[PDB]
This record gives C-alpha cells, sequence and structure tokens, in this order.
C-alpha cells in the first residue's frame, strides 16, 4: 500500500538495496545480501515482521531507486541513498542514518587533484548518483562517461576508460584499500550530505514507522552494532564512527 498494515499482511517487506556497493550493500560469495544498509534492513524486518529473514531484497541500480519506490516495486529504499532537495520532490526520506561527502579517485601514477586536470579527459561516474548530479550541475566543462552499475564503473577505471572516477568518498576509500594502484587524491568535494531510507511520496504511515525505528536504533546500539560489523573492519581507526553515523 505500502502501509505498515499492508506489509504485515503480505508477511514480507520488499527492500531496494545495492548489489555491488560494498561495504554498504553487496552480495557475498554464498549469494547472500550483506553490508551496512542490509543490516539496517534486517533489523527493520525483524521489528516489523518478527524475523530478519522476512525481507525480499531487490537489487537496485543508482538510477532506478526513485522509479522502484515510486512504482511500488519496492516498499522501501535502503540503497545507500543520499537525501537531496531534488530527490525529496520525488520520494519521502526518513530519518538519516549516515553522512557522506563526494571524493575523486585516480591512479597513483597520474593523480587528479584539481578540475583543470580534467581538460580533454574523461571522468567516470555511476549513472544517477550524487557524483553524476554534482559534475553535471557544477562542472559542465568536465566530460562524463556514465555506467549503470558500480562494477562496470570501477572496471572502466581499471581499463583506463577515464583518468578518474567520482563517487561517495567512503565508497572510494573502501575500494582503494583493495586497489592500491589508486588513491583518493580528492577526499572531499564539499560538506557531507545525509544518507536516509526512502519511501513512496505520500506514504506517511511507513515513513512514520521508519522514523521511529531509526531513532530507536540510534538510541539502543543497533546502528552502532551495524557499523562495527560492516564498516569498522574496512576503515579501522582511519574513520571515526561519528564521521559516518548520523546523529
Ligand atoms: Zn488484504
Ligand atoms: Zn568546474
Ligand atoms: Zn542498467
Ligand atoms: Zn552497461
Ligand atoms: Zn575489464
Ligand atoms: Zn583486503
Amino acid at each position: 500500500a505500502a502501509t505498515v498494515a499492508a506489509i504485515k499482511e503480505k508477511g514480507v517487506i520488499r527492500i531496494g538495496v545495492f548489489g555491488d556497493k560494498p561495504p554498504f550493500g553487496y552480495v557475498d560469495a554464498n549469494g547472500k545480501n550483506q553490508g551496512f544498509d542490509v543490516e539496517i534492513a534486517k533489523d527493520l524486518a525483524k521489528d516489523l515482521l518478527g524475523s530478519p529473514d522476512k525481507v525480499e531484497f531487490v537489487l537496485t541500480e543508482a538510477a532506478n531507486r526513485v522509479e522502484y519506490v515510486r512504482s511500488g516495486k519496492v516498499d522501501l529504499i535502503l540503497a545507500n541513498f543520499t537525501q537531496t532537495p531534488e530527490r525529496a520532490e520525488a520520494v519521502d526520506f526518513a530519518d538519516p542514518y549516515m553522512k557522506v561527502a563526494l571524493g575523486v579517485v585516480s591512479p597513483k601514477n597520474k593523480p587528479i587533484t584539481d578540475m583543470a586536470q580534467l581538460k580533454d579527459q574523461t571522468l567516470l561516474v555511476n549513472k544517477g548518483t550524487t557524483a553524476d548530479a554534482f559534475f553535471t550541475k557544477s562542472h559542465p566543462e568536465v566530460k562524463l562517461l556514465k555506467f549503470d552499475q558500480n562494477t562496470e564503473t570501477f572496471d572502466a577505471l581499471k581499463d583506463g576508460r577515464g583518468v578518474a572516477l567520482a563517487h561517495d568518498n567512503a565508497l572510494l576509500w573502501a575500494w582503494a584499500k583493495e586497489n592500491p594502484n589508486f588513491e583518493v587524491a580528492i577526499g572531499n568535494l564539499g560538506p557531507a550530505e545525509f544518507i536516509a531510507p526512502a519511501v513512496q511520496k505520500g506514504n506517511a504511515d511507513l515513513l512514520n514507522w521508519v522514523n521511529g525505528e531509526i531513532a530507536a536504533m540510534k538510541k539502543d546500539g543497533r546502528l552502532k552494532a551495524a557499523y562495527e560489523k560492516t564498516l569498522l573492519p574496512v576503515y579501522g581507526e582511519k574513520v571515526k564512527p561519528e564521521a559516518l553515523l548520523a546523529e
């Protein structure tokens, strides 16, 4: 409906998540959904439905997040979704659970640190992300090559299809850790934005329930537990939990 009652009746919550954005949302070698956003999703299903296994996870491209929640394909988006005023015209955001800024990653042998360095060159972005929207709006002089999926986008960077790739910095730090010929040579392109769950526009019933759940997870340690399970192993002491988690 996708109201609380309607979802209880179906016995399963459909949740939009990433398949290829570790450590936020991905699929492990056993074909199981994992990551920070997924842990939050399992917590919500346990409270709503009585069991964390009552989520149907639906793999969502960045560009499809709005459409999937709008059309009813999912009940809720937890595909690491940055809240923006433009997006908020199309969907309703619950209370934020994390924050993130954009960054730019490039090979260590040709680091990119400023926009003039993109002259006559290509920047890679995952289509429909805040990095895509940022460069399109604020740097129209920069030539973009866009791919639907994260794996394609980072593969194109490995293949030299562009000189750099822009995305959430936390993603770029996690990726560069396992790809050490790259560095995040621009760590921050401006103030951090919140990441938040999203429901269909007008769905105040599910929105209100999601808000209470997020708030409760902040207070009772469930959000901190999710960060310790999925994020802390990646960043260690290099990124303080108060830099990632939303108050
Ligand atoms: Zn019915
Ligand atoms: Zn510019
Ligand atoms: Zn696609
Ligand atoms: Zn493709
Ligand atoms: Zn390749
Ligand atoms: Zn490793």
